């Protein structure tokens, strides 16, 4: 039988391809291969499945962050390597596509969905404290705001890089973006 | 009797408030005092009354950067006071608001909106060259480069803003991340 996983990558192809609006549960259903009543029983209205597939799109990368971090990256390297991870991942992988074409969408989705930026810019927040502490960082960079300029920042680069590529020049505009952005925050 | 100008304010006023679904030729009729039919005069449908508003939030820019050059603002100068006068008018201008607000909904308005982000990275690339060429922009960058990576960073910081504040903050928003930008830009 088919996982919750499997129904929300179905899910996520879906909403990454036709948005909230055009996708439907029966659609889901059949490319996953189940009933909509069987659907139902995992996420019991579309409203729900927009919200699991937005949730877990952010809720990934805290075990990332820890991959990385055990491999003794130090604070600002583990910074830049999850964020190239991530434009990786809006690359090619429907989750990341879905949940920031639904967030994309929010101001007309009738669904409460978790609201944008904020779970990066705490997850990044405490390397860059590291970073700062360490002297890592430029003198009088602040990590609370250095990690909100790096979240806007990369935000901005993959929505125009979906926008107006699908995202198929992400690595070339995130590196040259980056490039300052790290320039200005390494002491 | 009523001018274009007085249309397009009016309906920007409801589209960003409303988005486009929400907001009707009705109501723009109502606001701005006139019948339907004769605002059908100057836009013939919703289609190219938004279409307007996004044009006009592009074309202003041009004269303002004519303005800033014939002060003798560096080329450098001259692109921070450009993004410092778009915060300001994403802030508080109706039709920077709605310009953006329909630009955020293109993927599901049926309208030939303009390509977004094009016409201020063309705008910005010029004195980004000139710059370059002055000695004013540090050794190695490319001014496309970072017209582009300007041009997302701003469009990411005032969206964040937008989505989570309602650009109430945008200016401190600006202010760290400019910060950022414009140390790895300077020779
Ligand atoms: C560092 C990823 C920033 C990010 O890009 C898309 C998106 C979806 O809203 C984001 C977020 O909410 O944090
Ligand atoms: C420097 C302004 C960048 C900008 O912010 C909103 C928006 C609307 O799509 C933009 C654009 O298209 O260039």
């Amino acid at each position: 039988i088919k996982t919750r996983a499997q129904i929300l990558e179905a899910a996520s192809e879906i909403f990454a391809s036709r948005g909230y609006r055009g996708a439907s549960v029966k659609d889901v259903a059949e490319r996953v291969g189940m009933t909509k009543g069987a659907v139902y029983f995992h996420f019991p209205s579309k409203e729900s499945l927009a919200i699991a597939v937005v949730e877990e799109h952010y809720a990934r990368w805290p075990a990332a962050m820890e991959e990385i971090r055990i491999q003794g990256f130090t604070p600002l390297e583990t910074v830049e390597e999850m964020l190239h991870r991530a434009a990786q991942a809006f690359r090619d992988d429907p989750v990341m596509q879905a949940g920031a074409r639904l967030q994309s969408e929010r101001a007309s989705i009738d669904a409460e969905l978790p609201l944008p930026y904020v779970d990066w810019t705490h997850l990044l927040e405490v390397p860059l404290q590291d970073a700062r502490e360490a002297g890592q960082l430029r003198a009088g960079v602040d990590p609370a705001a250095a990690a909100r300029s790096l979240v806007a920042a990369f935000f901005g680069m993959q929505h125009v890089s979906d926008n107006l590529h699908q995202r198929a020049d992400i690595m070339e505009r995130w590196q040259e973006l980056r490039e300052l952005m790290f320039f200005a925050l390494r002491a």
